[PDB]
DNA sequence: CGATCACGCAC
DNA sequence: CGTACGTGATCG
């Protein structure tokens, strides 16, 4: 069963062919200046296993990765881009990545590795590998033989599957959504990783120093109000003391005891002196645990940056998703928390963090893929559409809209967005089920052709089997045809929201890379550091600040051309926090 | 020692 | 009511 190739000692010219499946094995879960364990080679010629001391030491085989017109198919060509930029290597010519080819294709599936995108067309003759790695604690590099066929394994797999996986994204007219979109996206967020972000340790060192001391402060006013010290963080001892010693309303279960999630809480506050003492401990505590000892555990200490890891293939609607750390959920609400914003900083001297948003994306998308004349017009009219919501619902004039009516408008903005549901509105702004539907029921009066646009897109998710957005990314639900309710309605929620939150993606996807293509052609310094789902930060010399103040804006408002317009904000700033 | 829960943070 | 990730406590 074993399968044939050369265990090479040395690079020859037949491994250097202008078409090949290369794999750049990288173990360690993350990447960033992490060691490269073995290459494999599948081409024309044959099969070849190289060792990365020798290959990456090898002038013609290092030019052979740097040139363009020599192709490669890969699987996770990030991974491999961004560990061989530290070690100053420039990989070029990717143009198939199986990691985005299946990712493209279903989502659902979870593909991360090349045998579980084989298995998709039915191809077995590559192990996974948890299996040849093992995971956590046990996890090792085996030795050379079985690293070596493993890895030969795998590049012969990507050599057998890029036809198949094109020829069926081609039918699914998604072949330009990989090659145009994704692949390219996938370069840039390479070159965001490995920039990093810049992170001031002493001002978070300072932060956390003051926390630590505020955390006392009120830990030992919650051991005074509860006459007795316990451990506030176990949701189970915290329980004990609120809903048994000081007899507070039980007012929601957890399946194994008692709630105490926030929006309980904040609903037992009247009550009893404690509990905005344990609501100000979580927040001072998730502020220190998370933000400020989770950054510094990530932070490099030799350059004082954090290199995130963007994962392009996982969201199940398009999105990116941020992990260690994660720098797509960095507070911003409550004043306390959007401190720690004043942690990231630029990267050099004299440079400036610029940071672009979209303005309403979703719901702008909603108004061009929906065609409701009222939502449609609203934008073109560039009101505020919480308020322009309120007079509709509420049939009154805009001088007449209260604050309680707009934030209430806006709960019913987000869920029809969301997917909505009577249960869940009313669960959010804290009403009823009845009351709730008549909000919903005065919304589609108001905007019927988003009403239309809901029926629409659920009885086509049922005729179809999926949903899909505007550069036609897709998603199968195949529990729309469910007989049970609640399962039925969640795949509803999902074909109501994916082309909305799909098509943000997308949008936001190709504002990147023409970005990227205009800060090339006008020569800038400023870089793209993150991307925040419907926002960019950049950072730049401060002499760049007016013509980004020009460029950013234009490029993301361009990038797709809709019924309505998009509008992007924009804000620079000496650090994160002040990019307001 | 990994897996799960409950919770809270972003958009 | 949609999409994510990290944490401390607990589970087994
Ligand atoms: O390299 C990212 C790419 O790898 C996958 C697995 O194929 O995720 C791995 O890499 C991560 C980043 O360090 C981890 O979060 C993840 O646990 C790990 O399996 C893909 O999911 C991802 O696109
Ligand atoms: O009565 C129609 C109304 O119900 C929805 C669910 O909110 O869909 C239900 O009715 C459809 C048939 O008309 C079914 O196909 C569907 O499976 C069922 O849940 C809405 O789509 C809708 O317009
Ligand atoms: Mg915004």
């Amino acid at each position: 069963a074993k399968m044939a190739f050369t265990l090479a000692d040395r690079v020859t010219e037949e491994m250097l062919a202008d078409k090949a499946a290369l794999v750049v094995e990288v173990v360690e879960e993350n990447y960033h200046d992490a060691p490269i364990v073995g290459i494999a080679v599948v081409n024309e010629h044959g099969r070849f296993f190289l060792r990365p001391e020798t290959a990456l030491a090898d002038p013609q085989f290092v030019a052979w990765l740097g040139d363009e017109t020599k192709k490669k198919s890969m699987f996770d060509s990030k991974r491999a881009a961004v560990a061989l930029k530290w070690k100053g290597i420039e990989l070029c010519g990717v143009s198939f990545d199986l990691l985005l080819a299946a990712y493209l294709l279903d989502p659902a599936q979870g593909v991360d590795d090349v045998a579980a995108a084989a298995k998709m067309k039915q191809y077995e003759a590559v192990r996974p590998d948890e299996a040849v790695y093992g995971k956590g604690a046990k996890r090792a590099v085996p030795d050379e033989p079985v690293l070596a066929e493993h890895l030969v394994r795998k590049a012969a797999a990507i050599w057998e599957l890029e036809r198949p996986f094109l020829d069926e994204l081609r039918r699914n007219e998604q072949d330009r959504l990989l090659v145009e979109l994704e692949q390219p996206l996938s370069s840039i967020l390479a070159e965001m990783e490995f920039a990093g972000v810049k992170v001031d340790t002493k001002r978070l060192e300072q932060m956390g120093k003051e926390l630590a001391e505020q955390l006392g402060t009120v830990e030992q006013r919650i051991y005074e109000l509860a006459g007795q010290e316990f451990n506030i963080n176990s949701p189970k001892q915290l329980g004990v003391i609120l809903f048994e010693k000081l007899q507070l309303p039980v007012l929601k279960k957890t399946k194994t005891g008692y709630s105490t999630s926030a929006d309980v809480l904040e609903k037992l506050a009247p009550y009893h002196e404690i509990v905005e003492n344990i609501l100000h401990y979580r927040q001072l505590g998730k502020l220190q645990s998370t933000y400020i000892e989770g950054l510094l555990k990530v932070v490099r200490p030799d350059t004082k940056k954090v290199h995130t890891i963007f994962n392009q293939a996982l969201t199940q609607t398009g999105r990116l998703s941020s992990t260690e750390p994660n720098l797509q959920n960095i507070p911003i609400r409550l004043e306390e928390g959007r401190k720690i914003r004043q942690a990231f900083v630029p990267s050099e001297s004299d440079w400036l963090i610029f940071a672009a948003d979209y303005s309403q994306i979703e719901l702008r998308v909603l108004a061009h893929i929906a065609e409701d004349d009222n939502l449609m017009e609203a934008f073109r009219r560039d009101l505020d559409i919480h308020t322009k919501t309120a007079m509709d619902i509420f049939q009154v004039s805009e001088d007449e809209v209260t604050p309680n009516m707009r934030r209430q408008a806006k709960a019913v903005n987000f869920g029809i967005v969301y997917g909505i549901s009577d249960y869940g509105l009313a669960q959010n702004l804290n009403i009823s089920r009845k009351e709730a539907a008549e909000f919903i029921e005065r919304y589609f009066e108001s905007f019927p052709g988003v009403k239309r646009y809901m029926e629409n897109i659920v009885q086509e998710a049922k005729q179809k089997g999926y949903v899909t957005t505007l550069l036609h990314r897709r998603r199968y639900l195949p529990d729309i045809t469910s007989r049970n309710f609640n399962v039925r309605s969640f795949a509803e929620r999902m074909a109501m929201n994916t082309p909305i939150q799909g098509s943000a993606a997308d949008i936001i996807k190709k504002a990147m890379i023409d970005l990227n293509a205009r800060l090339k052609e006008e020569r800038l310094q400023a870089h793209l550091l993150l991307q925040v789902h419907d926002e960019l930060i950049l950072e730049a010399p401060k002499e760049e600040m007016e013509r980004l103040c020009r460029l950013v804006p234009e490029v993301m408002e361009q990038a797709v051309t809709l019924r309505v317009p998009l509008k992007v904000d924009y804000h620079y700033g000496s650090t994160w926090y002040d990019a307001k």
